[PDB]
C-alpha cells in the first residue's frame, strides 16, 4: 500500500529533527520509503512571533494494517519530539499525519483517512502534490483540483 505522511516541525532549526523522523518512517516495520518532497517554510499567520514551520510530504510503501501504520507514526512523535506547553496552536514540535492510505477510506475513533482537514490546509497538499500531481482521492476527487479550487499561496523551499 502507498501512504502518504505529512512531516511537520517547528522547531527554529528543525532539519535534525526532520532528518531524524524521516529514518525512523524508512525503518518501520514491512515499510520503506518511496519518495520525499522538497522541505518547505510555512508562515506563522497573524501573530508573528510563531516562528515557520518546515513541511514535507512522503511517500511510504508499507504492507501494515493503517492502525499498525498510526502506532508507529505515534510512537516515532513521542520518540522524535515534545508536547509544547504553551497552546493549540502548535501542539507538537514533530506531528505526522497520515494524509491517504492507498485507495482505502477509514473512519474510527483513531483514524480519519484522507486527513480530516487536508483539504483546508495549503502546507499539506503543495507538498503532496509536488510528490503526486495525479493523485485521486477515494471518492474520486483529484488534489490538483482542490488546489485549482481554493488557490493556496505557493510554499517557499526551507
Ligand atoms: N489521519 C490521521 N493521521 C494522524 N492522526 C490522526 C489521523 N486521523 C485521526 N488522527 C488522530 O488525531 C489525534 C490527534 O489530534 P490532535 O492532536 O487533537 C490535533 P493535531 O494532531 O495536534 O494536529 P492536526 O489536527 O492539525 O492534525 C490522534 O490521537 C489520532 O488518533
Ligand atoms: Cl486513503
Ligand atoms: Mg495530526
Amino acid at each position: 500500500t502507498v501512504a502518504y505522511i505529512a512531516i511537520g516541525s517547528n522547531l527554529a532549526s528543525p532539519l535534525e529533527q526532520v532528518n531524524a523522523a524521516l529514518k525512523a518512517l524508512g525503518d518501520i516495520p514491512e515499510s520503506h520509503i518511496l519518495t520525499v518532497s522538497s522541505f518547505y517554510r510555512t508562515p506563522p499567520l497573524g501573530p508573528q512571533d510563531q516562528p515557520d514551520y518546515l513541511n514535507a510530504a512522503v511517500a511510504l510503501e508499507t504492507s501494515l494494517a493503517p492502525e499498525e501504520l498510526l502506532n508507529h507514526t505515534q510512537r516515532i512523535e513521542l520518540q522524535q519530539g515534545r508536547v509544547r506547553k504553551a497552546e493549540r496552536w502548535g501542539p507538537r514540535t514533530l506531528a505526522l499525519d497520515i494524509m491517504l492510505f492507498g485507495n482505502e477510506v477509514i473512519n474510527t475513533e483513531r483514524l480519519t483517512v484522507p486527513h480530516y482537514d487536508m483539504k483546508n490546509r495549503g502546507f499539506m497538499l503543495w507538498p503532496l502534490f509536488e510528490i503526486a500531481p495525479e493523485l485521486v482521492f477515494p471518492d474520486g476527487e483529484m488534489l490538483r483540483q482542490i488546489l485549482h479550487t481554493r488557490a493556496f499561496d505557493k510554499l517557499n523551499k526551507w
